[PDB]
Protein backbone atom coordinates (compact mmCIF):
# COMPACT_ATOMS: atom_id res chain seq x y z
CA UNK A 1 0.00 0.00 0.00
CA UNK A 2 2.66 2.64 0.95
CA UNK A 3 6.35 2.29 -0.04
CA UNK A 4 9.54 3.99 1.34
CA UNK A 5 11.79 5.54 -1.19
CA UNK A 6 14.69 7.93 -0.97
CA UNK A 7 14.63 10.72 -3.42
CA UNK A 8 17.72 12.64 -4.45
CA UNK A 9 16.60 16.23 -5.11
CA UNK A 10 17.41 19.72 -6.37
CA UNK A 11 16.71 21.28 -2.95
CA UNK A 12 16.06 24.56 -4.91
CA UNK A 13 13.20 23.10 -7.02
CA UNK A 14 11.85 20.39 -4.71
CA UNK A 15 8.59 20.85 -2.73
CA UNK A 16 7.45 18.23 -0.08
CA UNK A 17 3.75 19.21 -0.45
CA UNK A 18 3.92 17.68 -3.94
CA UNK A 19 4.40 14.19 -2.34
CA UNK A 20 1.86 14.99 0.34
CA UNK A 21 -0.44 15.91 -2.51
CA UNK A 22 -0.07 12.47 -4.13
CA UNK A 23 -1.06 10.78 -0.82
CA UNK A 24 2.58 10.54 0.45
CA UNK A 25 4.43 11.49 3.67
CA UNK A 26 7.77 13.16 4.38
CA UNK A 27 9.98 10.95 6.48
CA UNK A 28 13.29 12.77 6.80
CA UNK A 29 14.91 15.70 5.05
CA UNK A 30 18.65 15.21 5.12
CA UNK A 31 20.69 18.01 6.62
CA UNK A 32 23.93 17.01 4.81
CA UNK A 33 22.91 15.58 1.42
CA UNK A 34 20.28 16.90 -1.01
CA UNK A 35 17.92 13.96 -0.38
CA UNK A 36 14.68 13.04 1.30
CA UNK A 37 13.12 9.87 2.64
CA UNK A 38 9.45 9.54 1.64
CA UNK A 39 6.49 7.23 1.80
CA UNK A 40 4.49 7.09 -1.51
CA UNK A 41 1.59 4.79 -2.48
CA UNK A 42 2.91 2.24 -5.06
CA UNK A 43 1.25 3.99 -8.18
CA UNK A 44 2.66 7.37 -7.29
CA UNK A 45 6.24 6.27 -7.75
CA UNK A 46 5.68 7.23 -11.39
CA UNK A 47 4.50 10.73 -10.48
CA UNK A 48 7.25 11.11 -7.84
CA UNK A 49 9.88 10.60 -10.57
CA UNK A 50 9.22 14.02 -12.16
CA UNK A 51 8.18 16.11 -9.40
CA UNK A 52 10.50 19.05 -9.85
CA UNK A 53 13.51 18.51 -9.23
CA UNK A 54 13.32 14.93 -8.15
CA UNK A 55 16.47 13.82 -9.96
CA UNK A 56 16.72 10.24 -8.66
CA UNK A 57 14.45 7.73 -6.99
CA UNK A 58 16.06 5.01 -4.94
CA UNK A 59 14.40 2.16 -3.08
CA UNK A 60 15.08 1.41 0.60
CA UNK A 61 17.35 -1.65 1.03
CA UNK A 62 17.86 -4.05 4.02
CA UNK A 63 21.16 -4.45 5.98
CA UNK A 64 21.75 -6.89 8.72
CA UNK A 65 23.84 -7.29 11.89
CA UNK A 66 26.99 -9.39 11.40
CA UNK A 67 27.55 -11.05 14.81
CA UNK A 68 25.95 -14.20 16.25
CA UNK A 69 26.33 -16.20 19.47
CA UNK A 70 29.52 -18.26 19.59
CA UNK A 71 29.89 -22.07 19.71
CA UNK A 72 31.89 -21.68 22.91
CA UNK A 73 29.55 -20.11 25.09
CA UNK A 74 29.70 -18.16 27.73
CA UNK A 75 29.81 -15.37 30.33
CA UNK A 76 31.98 -13.39 32.78
CA UNK A 77 33.30 -16.24 34.73
CA UNK A 78 34.66 -14.32 37.72
CA UNK A 79 33.70 -11.31 39.93
CA UNK A 80 36.64 -9.33 38.64
CA UNK A 81 37.62 -7.75 35.32
CA UNK A 82 38.31 -10.25 32.52
CA UNK A 83 40.43 -9.18 29.64
CA UNK A 84 38.96 -10.84 26.53
CA UNK A 85 41.69 -12.48 24.41
CA UNK A 86 40.99 -10.20 21.46
CA UNK A 87 41.75 -7.04 23.50
CA UNK A 88 45.24 -8.50 24.22
CA UNK A 89 45.64 -9.71 20.63
CA UNK A 90 45.23 -6.18 19.18
CA UNK A 91 47.82 -4.97 21.77
CA UNK A 92 45.66 -2.39 23.46
CA UNK A 93 46.39 -2.62 27.22
CA UNK A 94 49.99 -1.30 26.97
CA UNK A 95 48.76 1.87 25.26
CA UNK A 96 46.40 2.89 28.06
CA UNK A 97 48.94 4.68 30.24
CA UNK A 98 49.55 6.96 27.20
CA UNK A 99 45.82 7.10 26.44
CA UNK A 100 42.69 4.99 26.91
CA UNK A 101 40.64 7.09 24.51
CA UNK A 102 39.62 9.59 27.21
CA UNK A 103 40.63 12.59 25.15
CA UNK A 104 37.58 14.74 25.19
CA UNK A 105 37.46 15.90 21.59
CA UNK A 106 37.30 12.16 20.63
CA UNK A 107 34.01 10.26 20.09
CA UNK A 108 33.26 6.98 18.42
CA UNK A 109 29.82 6.49 17.04
CA UNK A 110 28.45 2.97 16.81
CA UNK A 111 25.50 2.41 14.47
CA UNK A 112 23.74 -0.75 15.73
CA UNK A 113 20.83 -2.36 17.56
CA UNK A 114 21.26 0.21 20.41
CA UNK A 115 23.02 0.18 23.84
CA UNK A 116 22.16 -1.05 27.31
CA UNK A 117 23.02 2.54 28.39
CA UNK A 118 23.11 2.03 32.13
CA UNK A 119 25.27 -1.08 31.93
CA UNK A 120 27.69 -0.73 34.93
CA UNK A 121 30.64 -1.52 32.65
CA UNK A 122 29.48 0.88 29.89
CA UNK A 123 27.49 3.68 31.44
CA UNK A 124 30.27 6.24 32.04
CA UNK A 125 31.48 6.17 28.36
CA UNK A 126 28.08 6.63 26.75
CA UNK A 127 27.95 10.30 25.80
CA UNK A 128 24.89 10.27 23.53
CA UNK A 129 22.14 7.80 22.96
CA UNK A 130 19.99 8.12 19.71
CA UNK A 131 17.69 5.83 17.62
CA UNK A 132 16.88 6.43 13.99
CA UNK A 133 14.45 3.58 13.53
CA UNK A 134 11.65 4.32 10.95
CA UNK A 135 13.01 7.66 9.90
CA UNK A 136 12.37 9.49 13.22
CA UNK A 137 15.41 10.66 15.15
CA UNK A 138 14.55 9.81 18.80
CA UNK A 139 16.69 10.57 21.87
CA UNK A 140 14.32 8.87 24.28
CA UNK A 141 16.26 6.42 26.37
CA UNK A 142 13.39 3.95 25.82
CA UNK A 143 13.94 4.14 22.01
CA UNK A 144 17.72 4.24 22.05
CA UNK A 145 18.05 1.10 24.26
CA UNK A 146 19.32 -2.20 22.78
CA UNK A 147 16.44 -4.60 22.11
CA UNK A 148 18.89 -7.22 20.64
CA UNK A 149 22.18 -7.31 22.59
CA UNK A 150 24.50 -7.00 19.60
CA UNK A 151 25.16 -3.21 19.80
CA UNK A 152 25.80 -3.61 23.55
CA UNK A 153 28.42 -6.27 22.77
CA UNK A 154 30.03 -4.31 19.93
CA UNK A 155 30.18 -1.18 22.19
CA UNK A 156 31.88 -3.05 25.08
CA UNK A 157 34.43 -4.30 22.64
CA UNK A 158 35.41 -0.65 21.98
CA UNK A 159 34.74 0.92 25.34
CA UNK A 160 33.91 -1.27 28.26
CA UNK A 161 35.41 0.36 31.37
CA UNK A 162 38.75 -0.57 32.82
CA UNK A 163 37.78 -1.42 36.43
CA UNK A 164 36.70 -3.92 39.09
CA UNK A 165 34.22 -5.80 36.92
CA UNK A 166 33.05 -7.33 33.66
CA UNK A 167 35.32 -6.81 30.59
CA UNK A 168 37.42 -4.01 29.10
CA UNK A 169 37.48 -2.36 25.66
CA UNK A 170 40.26 -1.52 23.25
CA UNK A 171 39.72 2.14 24.27
CA UNK A 172 38.15 1.89 27.75
CA UNK A 173 38.18 5.64 28.26
CA UNK A 174 36.68 6.77 24.84
CA UNK A 175 33.25 8.42 24.68
CA UNK A 176 30.52 6.50 22.68
CA UNK A 177 27.62 7.79 20.60
CA UNK A 178 25.16 4.89 20.35
CA UNK A 179 23.05 5.28 17.19
CA UNK A 180 20.36 2.57 17.03
CA UNK A 181 19.84 1.81 13.33
CA UNK A 182 18.79 -1.84 13.55
CA UNK A 183 15.60 -3.13 15.14
CA UNK A 184 15.10 -5.80 17.85
CA UNK A 185 15.81 -8.54 15.26
CA UNK A 186 19.00 -6.85 13.94
CA UNK A 187 17.52 -5.74 10.72
CA UNK A 188 17.99 -2.22 9.36
CA UNK A 189 16.86 -0.17 6.43
CA UNK A 190 19.61 1.71 4.54
CA UNK A 191 17.64 4.94 5.02
CA UNK A 192 17.87 4.58 8.86
CA UNK A 193 21.57 3.84 8.48
CA UNK A 194 22.14 6.90 6.27
CA UNK A 195 20.34 9.03 8.87
CA UNK A 196 22.53 7.48 11.65
CA UNK A 197 25.59 8.40 9.64
CA UNK A 198 24.22 11.97 9.52
CA UNK A 199 23.47 11.94 13.25
CA UNK A 200 27.09 10.91 13.89
CA UNK A 201 28.54 13.96 12.04
CA UNK A 202 25.93 16.26 13.58
CA UNK A 203 26.51 14.98 17.10
CA UNK A 204 24.19 15.99 19.91
CA UNK A 205 23.77 19.64 18.77
CA UNK A 206 22.20 19.02 15.29
CA UNK A 207 24.80 21.22 13.59
CA UNK A 208 27.73 19.94 11.56
CA UNK A 209 30.14 22.89 11.83
CA UNK A 210 28.95 25.26 14.60
CA UNK A 211 31.74 27.78 14.38
CA UNK A 212 32.26 27.73 10.71
CA UNK A 213 35.92 26.95 10.14
CA UNK A 214 35.47 23.73 8.15
CA UNK A 215 37.02 21.58 10.88
CA UNK A 216 34.50 18.88 11.96
CA UNK A 217 36.12 15.72 13.35
CA UNK A 218 38.97 16.66 15.66
CA UNK A 219 37.38 19.99 16.43
CA UNK A 220 36.96 20.67 20.17
CA UNK A 221 34.21 23.22 19.34
CA UNK A 222 32.21 20.60 17.35
CA UNK A 223 30.37 17.51 18.59
CA UNK A 224 31.10 15.34 15.49
CA UNK A 225 32.24 11.77 16.20
CA UNK A 226 35.71 10.96 14.88
CA UNK A 227 34.99 7.21 14.18
CA UNK A 228 31.80 5.67 12.72
CA UNK A 229 31.85 1.97 13.22
CA UNK A 230 29.17 -0.28 11.44
CA UNK A 231 28.90 -3.95 12.42
CA UNK A 232 26.33 -4.58 9.67
CA UNK A 233 26.06 -4.88 5.88
CA UNK A 234 23.89 -5.72 2.90
CA UNK A 235 24.27 -6.50 -0.82
CA UNK A 236 22.97 -3.14 -2.17
CA UNK A 237 25.10 -0.12 -3.07
CA UNK A 238 22.82 2.98 -3.31
CA UNK A 239 24.17 6.45 -4.18
CA UNK A 240 22.49 8.49 -1.40
CA UNK A 241 24.07 6.07 1.17
CA UNK A 242 27.42 6.30 -0.54
CA UNK A 243 26.97 10.09 -0.66
CA UNK A 244 26.36 10.10 3.10
CA UNK A 245 29.50 8.02 3.50
CA UNK A 246 31.41 10.64 1.56
CA UNK A 247 30.00 13.28 3.91
CA UNK A 248 31.48 11.40 6.90
CA UNK A 249 34.81 10.89 5.26
CA UNK A 250 35.10 14.49 4.13
CA UNK A 251 34.43 15.59 7.73
CA UNK A 252 37.66 13.72 8.53
CA UNK A 253 35.77 10.83 10.23
CA UNK A 254 37.20 7.32 10.00
CA UNK A 255 34.69 4.77 8.84
CA UNK A 256 34.92 1.13 9.86
CA UNK A 257 32.54 -1.81 8.88
CA UNK A 258 32.22 -5.62 9.02
CA UNK A 259 33.28 -7.45 5.78
CA UNK A 260 30.39 -9.93 6.13
CA UNK A 261 29.83 -13.56 7.28
CA UNK A 262 28.91 -15.38 4.05
CA UNK A 263 32.37 -16.52 3.03
CA UNK A 264 31.89 -14.39 -0.01
CA UNK A 265 34.86 -13.34 -2.24
CA UNK A 266 34.50 -9.68 -1.31
CA UNK A 267 33.05 -7.40 1.38
CA UNK A 268 29.46 -6.34 1.84
CA UNK A 269 28.34 -2.73 1.81
CA UNK A 270 29.20 -0.35 3.38
CA UNK A 271 32.52 -2.19 4.01
CA UNK A 272 33.09 -2.42 0.25
CA UNK A 273 33.30 1.33 -0.19
CA UNK A 274 36.84 2.71 -0.70
CA UNK A 275 36.23 5.24 2.10
CA UNK A 276 35.42 2.49 4.65
CA UNK A 277 37.95 0.12 6.25
CA UNK A 278 36.51 -3.42 5.70
CA UNK A 279 37.30 -5.70 8.64
CA UNK A 280 37.56 -9.54 8.53
CA UNK A 281 37.62 -11.93 11.45
CA UNK A 282 40.39 -14.07 13.03
CA UNK A 283 40.17 -16.71 15.69
CA UNK A 284 42.26 -17.26 18.79
CA UNK A 285 44.77 -19.17 16.65
CA UNK A 286 45.26 -16.37 14.17
CA UNK A 287 43.45 -18.36 11.52
CA UNK A 288 41.00 -16.42 9.36
CA UNK A 289 37.39 -17.36 10.14
CA UNK A 290 35.89 -19.30 7.24
CA UNK A 291 32.73 -17.19 7.44
CA UNK A 292 34.72 -14.02 7.02
CA UNK A 293 34.07 -12.43 3.66
CA UNK A 294 37.31 -12.12 1.63
CA UNK A 295 39.38 -9.12 0.53
CA UNK A 296 39.04 -7.14 3.76
CA UNK A 297 41.37 -4.15 4.52
CA UNK A 298 42.51 -5.52 7.94
CA UNK A 299 41.34 -8.41 10.23
CA UNK A 300 40.77 -8.54 13.98
CA UNK A 301 39.59 -10.97 16.71
CA UNK A 302 36.15 -12.13 15.66
CA UNK A 303 35.54 -15.57 17.10
CA UNK A 304 34.62 -16.27 20.74
CA UNK A 305 34.49 -12.66 21.70
CA UNK A 306 33.45 -12.07 25.31
CA UNK A 307 31.84 -8.62 25.78
CA UNK A 308 29.08 -6.62 27.50
CA UNK A 309 25.45 -7.87 26.89
CA UNK A 310 22.07 -6.74 28.16
CA UNK A 311 20.96 -6.46 30.86
CA UNK A 312 24.07 -5.60 32.85
CA UNK A 313 25.56 -8.98 31.75
CA UNK A 314 28.19 -10.40 29.33
CA UNK A 315 28.08 -12.90 26.49
CA UNK A 316 30.38 -14.42 23.84
CA UNK A 317 29.58 -13.75 20.18
CA UNK A 318 31.27 -14.24 16.83
CA UNK A 319 31.20 -12.61 13.42
CA UNK A 320 32.87 -9.83 11.47
CA UNK A 321 30.66 -7.71 13.73
CA UNK A 322 33.01 -8.61 16.65
CA UNK A 323 36.18 -7.90 14.64
CA UNK A 324 35.03 -4.41 13.59
CA UNK A 325 34.97 -2.78 17.11
CA UNK A 326 38.59 -3.83 17.67
CA UNK A 327 39.55 -1.76 14.60
CA UNK A 328 37.41 1.14 15.63
CA UNK A 329 38.87 1.07 19.14
CA UNK A 330 42.37 0.93 17.71
CA UNK A 331 41.54 4.08 15.65
CA UNK A 332 40.17 5.85 18.69
CA UNK A 333 43.57 5.30 20.42
CA UNK A 334 45.47 6.52 17.43
CA UNK A 335 43.45 9.78 17.16
CA UNK A 336 43.28 10.36 20.96
CA UNK A 337 47.07 9.85 21.33
CA UNK A 338 47.66 12.02 18.27
CA UNK A 339 45.49 14.83 19.49
CA UNK A 340 46.97 14.56 23.01
CA UNK A 341 50.43 15.14 21.56
CA UNK A 342 49.78 17.47 18.58
CA UNK A 343 46.91 19.85 18.58
CA UNK A 344 45.21 17.76 15.97
CA UNK A 345 43.91 14.43 14.60
CA UNK A 346 45.36 12.51 11.67
CA UNK A 347 43.65 12.39 8.22
CA UNK A 348 41.66 9.27 7.30
CA UNK A 349 43.79 7.13 5.00
CA UNK A 350 42.98 5.63 1.65
CA UNK A 351 42.93 1.78 1.14
CA UNK A 352 46.29 1.99 -0.68
CA UNK A 353 48.07 4.03 1.99
CA UNK A 354 51.39 2.67 3.24
CA UNK A 355 52.47 5.99 4.85
CA UNK A 356 52.94 6.89 8.49
CA UNK A 357 50.96 9.98 7.56
CA UNK A 358 47.27 8.86 7.83
CA UNK A 359 45.19 6.63 10.19
CA UNK A 360 44.74 4.08 7.50
CA UNK A 361 48.38 3.95 6.40
CA UNK A 362 49.57 3.52 9.95
CA UNK A 363 47.01 0.74 10.46
CA UNK A 364 48.12 -0.97 7.29
CA UNK A 365 51.86 -0.81 8.19
CA UNK A 366 51.73 -1.73 11.85
CA UNK A 367 49.36 -4.63 11.27
CA UNK A 368 50.61 -8.12 11.94
CA UNK A 369 51.11 -9.60 8.56
CA UNK A 370 49.77 -13.13 8.65
CA UNK A 371 49.43 -15.67 5.84
CA UNK A 372 51.03 -14.82 2.47
CA UNK A 373 53.39 -11.81 2.79
CA UNK A 374 51.76 -8.36 2.21
CA UNK A 375 48.03 -7.68 1.83
CA UNK A 376 46.18 -10.96 1.18
CA UNK A 377 42.54 -11.83 0.58
CA UNK A 378 42.09 -13.54 3.95
CA UNK A 379 43.82 -11.11 6.35
CA UNK A 380 43.90 -7.94 4.38
CA UNK A 381 47.02 -6.13 5.51
CA UNK A 382 46.85 -8.26 8.69
CA UNK A 383 45.76 -8.05 12.31
CA UNK A 384 45.60 -4.60 13.73
CA UNK A 385 47.96 -3.65 16.63
CA UNK A 386 47.27 -0.67 18.94
CA UNK A 387 50.67 -0.51 20.61
CA UNK A 388 52.71 -0.47 17.41
CA UNK A 389 50.18 1.84 15.69
CA UNK A 390 50.32 4.45 18.46
CA UNK A 391 54.12 4.30 18.51
CA UNK A 392 54.10 5.08 14.72
CA UNK A 393 51.56 7.89 15.09
CA UNK A 394 53.74 9.67 17.57
CA UNK A 395 57.24 8.73 16.12
CA1 LIG B 1 35.37 -3.54 33.21
CA1 LIG C 1 34.29 23.67 13.21
CA1 LIG D 1 37.21 25.24 15.86
CA1 LIG E 1 34.53 14.92 18.35
CA1 LIG F 1 20.86 -2.18 32.11
CA1 LIG G 1 49.56 -11.27 4.60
Amino acid sequence: NTIRVIVSVDKAKFNPHEVLGIGGHIVYQFKLIPAVVVDVPANAVGKLKKMPGVEKVEFDHQAVLLGKPSWLGGGSTQPAQTIPWGIERVKAPSVWSITDGSVSVIQVAVLDTGVDYDHPDLAANIAWCVSTLRGKVSTKLRDCADQNGHGTHVIGTIAALNNDIGVVGVAPGVQIYSVRVLDARGSGSYSDIAIGIEQAILGPDGVADKDGDGIIAGDPDDAAAEVISMSLGGPADDSYLYDMIIQAYNAGIVIVAASGNEGAPSPSYPAAYPEVIAVGAIDSNDNIASFSNRQPEVSAPGVDILSTYPDDSYETLMGTAMATPHVSGVVALIQAAYYQKYGKILPVGTFDDISKNTVRGILHITADDLGPTGWDADYGYGVVRAALAVQAALG
